[PDB]
């Protein structure tokens, strides 16, 4: 590792506490998330050594540094293999890259304390008390940039129908990730039963379960048939506190019946949480049907794949606005690192335009793919059986989204096509560059998912044609 | 690989040119470095395909963006194994980390051209012509911060005697790395003259760069001893020619001090220029300006301390008999290649570069003497203990210390490996960091079980404790 070094916060924190070997480590910015990992390790082994070490910048007249130059280090044995929850707990609550680099530059000015009696974890920073050589370029915890973010989110979720109260800046809550935003709303509901309705983003179910819903009613497909089961349960006296769903599903691009969901919610009295990360608030008007909207700002809201953020919009038109907002406000601590909010506030200024552009290309590419003899069918909201459902929420003059998936005729052909496709490959979506993934890596199972970026239709048409050619004998 | 993604500029450029598999890639900011890599591959294997693709943000209302959002991509087959030279050529000329991240964020606004007729390498950016969302925090190519860097370097290199002309801001040249600064002075001398002398400067990219710069009669003096100075003097007196002598003031990893007084005397007689690297010894602790025509420094090291910025410096001595020739060449051939964000961090972190040298050197002196007195220690290489101490005292400023680098020669190599494995400090090849860092001879490719230590800003209590516990753990 030749200098300069990127990353290294975990290795440097391990060295500070004399544990550079024999333990696994995770770094969160909240003591609560650290505890949720400690509890999961302790449930698998009640005798496991798990320490929680708080790092913090001890003496400074600058509240910016003192508020953000802090992190929590969690040590636990390597014998513990990480399951789905600890993956999504770290995904949603792990320190951001920029926040980690900010702390590592200031680590010499920070001290470490632990509640347990381990003297190796009680360390004084070599430069604690001294003034850092550099002040960050952002100011006031990035509150200026956070308000830009909240303002754009509030404007873009405005309903095209003028009978509803508009979402305001302060009805939007910003968190570190979209996963964290989902967790925060899950605990807020926990203070009856929770329903998961056709939401295959693999991290929702673990967090809802961890938030105190031991076993939520899971409706995997999101169909009308499953809504019949839910209504049959509710009509028979069953109770429900909250329903979680996402508008425009992954990877089949299905649209749930939000109108019927909202009608059942008004009749039987549960809260509706809708994730519009894939569907987008630019393309869809879902405010009439959702009490809380969640969004992963890391995705197309940012586009540049270089910042994390999550948002929580409380609908002022909701019957539970008062209760929900008060809980979130009364339990709100700012965990969106300012440097991340600076990039998000800059990149979201053209978030409507980029959604419009990607959606135009994705609609064209999907219809191009559908016409190819090797393709069985393409999952895109203009082709799927919920085609009529999507049109109930689509805004006039807006398109059909940036995500699609390809179901090929032959699984052999699917793999040869993916390997020949000269575009970015990985699990993220909503990027400025096009990106593909098979079902394999997403933990029919030969389906290939495509998130269309800002490249021209000719460019993407060409990359796909060449890949299609090489996949045929 | 979930987003955000760090790095990825190389992967993104490869995808742009439809070469995501089957080829290796390197990214430089200069076409000349690209050519020097192309030539080394073409002589090791003439039939290997090597292309040079220029990426650039052509037009912009911000001259900051257009000037810096450009880079050179070099493609070559995976069969080519990198040798010692191509490693150090990329180390000195590779795009900086911050520069790489800046380009990747703007890559959609950039186009790619190639001189050869390969249509896959002629691409238009998806957002070419559009304006980027947000601009960089730095302004005017970081000229304000670059002036701070040059000012601090000039102030710290003042000789302790006031009859010498002082180095000014405009006698200091900034480059991307210490290695690049060494390259620029090496090629500058070659225009005048064929023989270059490398005098006790091991484990570095100087020899590859000096050889690559056109010096067809190199002389390598590995130890830096007076016996090697005797051979050089006999050669020069007998009619031998010498263009330039390269040396480093405190050597790696034995902390040796060359006889700069004798070197400067030979230079005055036979008319060659002396280039001295003071990265290890530092201008804070040492006054070597009287004996050098050009001083070079790796700003990435203790000048910055924070291991989060890249930089190199070239100081032309105004008291040099060749000041005019050297300065006009360096300015007349100057391209600003120090990425502004790197210059911003360097300008901030260099404000306490004197104090940090004073702190590290004080800790390093105490730890070295602690180690030297230990029964398991054969000897410790540190300027207070080594046989060339009297030479170090010739240039040491009064009231300043003996440096931050040391190395440990243990009695038994087995003990060395158990001590190193037990040493709970950062491990790696870099030096001049705010945190202490160790390395063995293994990664360093002189006894071959040597352990090198670059002492950071931690107190002696912390460092003595880390060393004591490792010493205990090293015994069976
Ligand atoms: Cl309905």
């Amino acid at each position: 590792g030749f200098c300069p070094i990127v990353g290294g916060l975990t290795e440097a924190a391990l060295i500070r506490v004399k544990r550079p070997t024999g333990v696994k480590a995770r770094i969160f910015i909240s003591r609560e998330a650290a505890s949720r990992l400690e509890h999961t390790v302790k449930v698998k082994d009640p005798a496991a050594k798990v320490s929680v070490v708080q790092f913090e910048l001890r003496q400074s007249n600058s509240p910016d540094l003192s508020n953000w130059a802090r992190f929590v280090l969690v040590l636990f044995p390597e014998s513990f293999e990480e399951d789905a929850f600890t993956f999504w707990l770290n995904h949603g609550d792990g320190i951001s890259n920029r926040h980690a680099e900010f702390c590592n530059n200031l680590l010499d000015f920070m001290d470490s304390r632990c509640d347990e009696d381990e003297p190796d974890y009680q360390t004084c920073g070599p430069r604690s008390g001294d003034k850092p050589a550099g002040l960050p370029t952002w100011t006031n915890s990035g509150l200026e940039e956070k308000m830009v973010i909240k303002s754009v989110l509030a404007k873009c979720i405005r309903s095209e129908n003028a009978d509803m109260l508009p979402v305001q800046s302060d009805d939007v809550f910003l968190y570190s990730t979209g996963m964290m935003a989902i967790g925060k709303i899950a605990r807020a509901m926990k203070d009856d039963t929770a329903v998961i309705f056709g939401w295959l983003y693999s991290g929702t179910l673990p967090l809802v379960k961890d938030s105190g819903y031991s076993k939520p009613i899971l409706y995997g497909r999101g169909t009308e048939e499953e809504l019949d089961k839910l209504e049959s349960y509710l009509a028979a006296g069953g109770k429900c506190t909250v329903l979680f769903t996402e508008i425009t599903s992954n990877p089949q691009l299905h649209s749930p019946n939000l109108v019927r969901i909202k009608n059942l919610a008004d009749e039987y009295g549960f809260t509706v949480v809708v994730d519009d990360t894939i569907g987008t608030s630019v393309n869809l008007d879902i405010l009439p049907y959702a009490d809380v909207v969640t969004t992963s700002l890391t995705k197309i809201f940012n586009g540049a794949c270089n910042a994390m953020g999550g948002s929580l919009i409380v609908n002022p038109n909701s019957r539970h606005y008062r209760r929900i907002h008060t809980y979130l406000q009364g339990h709100f601590e700012d965990l969106l690192f300012p440097a991340d909010a600076v990039v998000l506030s800059e990149n979201c200024i053209d978030y409507p335009e980029r959604v419009k552009r990607c959606s135009a290309t994705a609609r064209a590419i999907a219809h191009f793919l559908a016409a190819h003899p090797s393709i069985d069918y393409v999952n895109y909201p203009t082709l799927v059986p919920s085609r009529e459902e999507y049109e109930r929420y689509r805004r006039d003059g807006e398109g059909y989204g940036y995500l699609l998936s390809i179901v090929f005729r032959e699984p052999d052909f699917a793999v040869r096509f993916f390997d020949a496709l000269d575009i970015w490959k990985g699990p993220s979506i909503g990027t400025n560059s096009s990106i593909a993934l098979p079902y394999s890596v997403l933990a029919p199972k030969h389906i290939v998912r495509l998130s269309v970026g800002l490249e021209s239709e000719a460019w993407l048409r060409d990359r796909v044609t060449e890949a299609l050619a090489k996949a045929t004998p």
